[PDB]
């Protein structure tokens, strides 16, 4: 029953996704605002803890007790100089315990402090609850997936935030080894086959090279951005959006806080309906001194301001490709992971890049991750019996 289910957790830097592997498919679990991703947010406030869409939806409210980016932190010593650099951009206190970093906050007006691990476990036990009101009933057994680049330390603060989450880890598996499941690249024969997986979050941008030599994965490079994500491309909008109210209306709206995130949430929006129209409009009522911004824009536009972006994604491809020491045409398949590869632009950069070539694209790109780590949660319950 239980004891013979296996579930499959993306523990993603903004967002998580769970899935299963029943009757020979596999189900990304919905959580209970219909969402197949889930805000990898944990907030604190005068009665309550919230984790998710709730707590992504009062971040502007609550800024000081709304954390994410705990993946930035995990398995890392306070002394680190990503954590360093990291701690001058978030909104809630992060505190040194003996050099590991813990986040402060306040709880039900109480100061509380927690390790990175203990926020992720937050995360990891809403996604174990949406699975288990998904299949009415406990599951415990899981794969967790971590970046290809995670070391020991953070492997094992990951595998820590699963027990704490009261999960059994069956296997800390990589992200882009996931996602080559998810396609069925390791179950093609004999030969080593080389994979390119572009994976391009909300956050983070992550170019894996792996070779699949009869069913053994071997990773051979890894390159990216670990400051590049859909959120810049918000906030390209957002500035176009600000320099046009200034141009109708002659007033700066930049300072006005409540403007500025009614316009990036709108923009967000915005920019996902760009992916598969050629426009998109924006309605918000009373953006700043009661006037109302009702505007469109086109892709082409958006296009424009992210060009340089866009353009940058491919340096860490080919950085791979030489860290790899392969060419582009001894490349087998090339696999998209991360919502923002939905972008048109970016596909078409893509492959234009790999001259011409088909890009597997077919799964949901913020749930392959997750489809691949519940095929393998699967194969692992399986023969454990
Ligand atoms: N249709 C889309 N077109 C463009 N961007 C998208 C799309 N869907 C998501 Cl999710 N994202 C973005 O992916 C990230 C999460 O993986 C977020 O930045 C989200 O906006």
């Amino acid at each position: 029953m239980a004891k013979a289910a296996a579930i499959g957790i993306d523990l993603g830097t903004t967002y998580s996704c769970v899935g299963v592997f029943q009757h020979g498919k596999v189900e990304i679990i919905a959580n209970d605002q219909g969402n197949r991703t889930t805000p990898s947010y944990v907030a604190f406030t005068d009665t309550e803890r919230l984790i998710g869409d709730a707590a992504k939806n009062q971040v502007a409210l609550n800024p000081q007790n709304t954390v994410f980016d705990a993946k930035r932190l995990i398995g890392r010593k306070f002394g680190d100089p990503v954590v360093q650099s990291d701690m001058k951009h978030w909104p809630f206190q992060v505190i040194n315990d003996g050099d590991k970093p813990k986040v402060q906050v306040s709880y039900k007006g109480e100061t509380k402090a927690f390790y990175p691990e203990e926020i992720s476990s937050m995360v990891l036990t809403k996604m174990k609850e949406i699975a288990e009101a998904y299949l009415g009933y406990p599951v415990t057994n899981a794969v967790i997936t971590v970046p290809a680049y995670f070391n020991d330390s953070q492997r094992q603060a990951t595998k820590d935030a699963g027990v704490i989450a009261g999960l059994n880890v069956l296997r800390i598996i990589n992200e882009p080894t996931a996602a080559a499941i998810a396609y069925g690249l390791d179950r093609t024969g004999k030969g080593e086959r080389n994979v390119l997986i572009f994976d391009l979050g909300g956050g983070t941008f992550d170019v894996s090279i792996l070779t699949i030599d009869d069913g053994i994965f071997e990773v051979k490079a890894t390159a990216g951005d670990t400051h590049l994500g859909g959120e810049d491309f918000d906030n390209r909008l957002v500035n176009h959006f600000v320099e046009e109210f200034k141009r109708k209306h002659k007033k700066d709206i930049s300072q006005n806080k409540r403007a500025v995130r009614r316009l990036r949430t709108a923009c967000e929006r915005a920019k996902r309906t760009l992916s598969s129209s050629t426009q998109a409009s924006l309605e918000i009522d009373s953006l700043f001194e009661g006037i109302d911004f009702y505007t469109s824009i086109t892709r082409a536009r958006f296009e424009e301001l992210c060009s340089d972006l866009f353009r940058s994604t491919l340096e860490p491809v080919e950085k791979a490709l030489r860290d790899a020491k392969l060419d582009k045409a001894q490349i087998h398949d090339l696999v998209l992971v991360g919502g923002s590869t939905r972008i048109p632009k970016v596909q078409k950069l893509l492959q234009d890049f790999f001259n011409g070539r088909d890009l597997n694209k077919s799964i949901n790109p913020d749930e392959a991750v997750a489809y691949g780590a519940a095929v393998q949660a699967a194969i692992l319950i399986k023969s454990t019996r």
